[PDB]
């Protein structure tokens, strides 16, 4: 099951679904205990965490540090201990069962701090900053390797992309990507990483391009039909999805789908409500 967490449409919501590629069915579950858009999704031992965001109420707006984890045995939401800082449009990556808290916002400071997750003692340890600070960064790991790509500065829409290494605990830069890309969606798909949408500051983006390590090149691969950014992205028997995200008018429900063999990108469901700025992962489904 592909699991969508939150995500935004006038406000921030709390609805936590999953879809079925086989089925076609959306399955309603537990709602967050916050409502919360801007945030990652993520999953370590089975366990669905959501990381981070925002709450845009109508009666007020605070930048989470928040973390929380989603049981599908049990069908219920356990708070985790949080972050250090609130971390609105946040990247998240996993290694070695570790959560990887990356850039986002609070308030008008832009992360370039990052942040560890153990989840055996519920800890949250401080690592080696970014070399940019970055705020819809989109975050991937290859061969236990974290890569922070895109974004926003503050000031600046980014197409750099940052290298961590866990042991060495430091950052270096890599080839930057061919488009500028804030909020879009990053994901790993075989052992190339995918970076899909975005926003470059003046139009929301439907271009796909993926980085190869081999070579240390970004090359750019087929596009989706719909321009979004702030979409949510993910992985599931090898293919990409892409879900919801915001085109500069409509709030998306679009959910494609990209086959690595074909180079094809196809529409395969809506969302129940569209929304952008989810976070999305894959695991188990539930229980009856």
């Amino acid at each position: 099951l592909i699991y969508t967490a939150g995500g935004y449409f006038r406000q921030s919501l709390s609805y936590l679904e999953a879809y079925n590629p086989s089925d076609g069915t959306w399955l309603r579950l537990a709602d967050l205990q916050v409502p919360r858009s801007g945030l990652a999704g993520c999953v370590v031992g089975g366990l669905l965490y959501a990381v981070g965001g925002r709450n845009n109420s109508p009666d007020g707006n605070t930048d989470s540090s928040a973390l929380d984890c989603y049981n599908p045995m049990t069908n219920q939401w356990s708070p985790c201990a949080p972050m250090s800082v609130p971390r609105n449009r946040i990247g998240v990556g996993v290694i070695d069962g570790h959560i990887y808290a990356v850039g986002g916002s609070h308030g008008c400071i832009h992360h370039n701090s990052v942040e560890r997750y153990e989840p055996e003692r519920d800890e949250w340890h401080l690592v080696a900053p970014m070399l940019t600070r970055r705020i819809g960064v989109g975050v991937a790991v290859l061969n236990r390797l974290l890569y922070a790509v895109g974004g926003f500065d503050g000031t600046n829409r980014l197409n750099s992309a940052e290298c961590y290494y866990p042991e060495r605990n430091e950052w270096r830069m890599i080839t930057a990507m061919n488009t500028i890309r804030s909020g879009a969606g990053v994901c790993v798909l075989h052992n190339c990483i995918y970076a899909a949408g975005g926003y470059d500051g003046q139009d929301q983006l439907n271009s796909v391009e993926r980085y190869d390590v081999a070579t240390a090149t970004w090359t750019f691969v087929a596009p989706m039909k719909h321009r979004r950014s702030a979409l949510g992205i993910t992985v599931h028997q090898g293919r990409i999805y892409v879900l919801g995200g915001y085109d500069g008018h409509t709030f998306l429900d679009s959910v494609e789908c990209y086959d690595p063999d074909t180079d094809t990108w196809s529409e395969v469901t809506r969302m129940t409500s569209g929304r952008s700025g989810v976070g999305v992962a894959v695991t188990m489904e539930p229980s009856r």
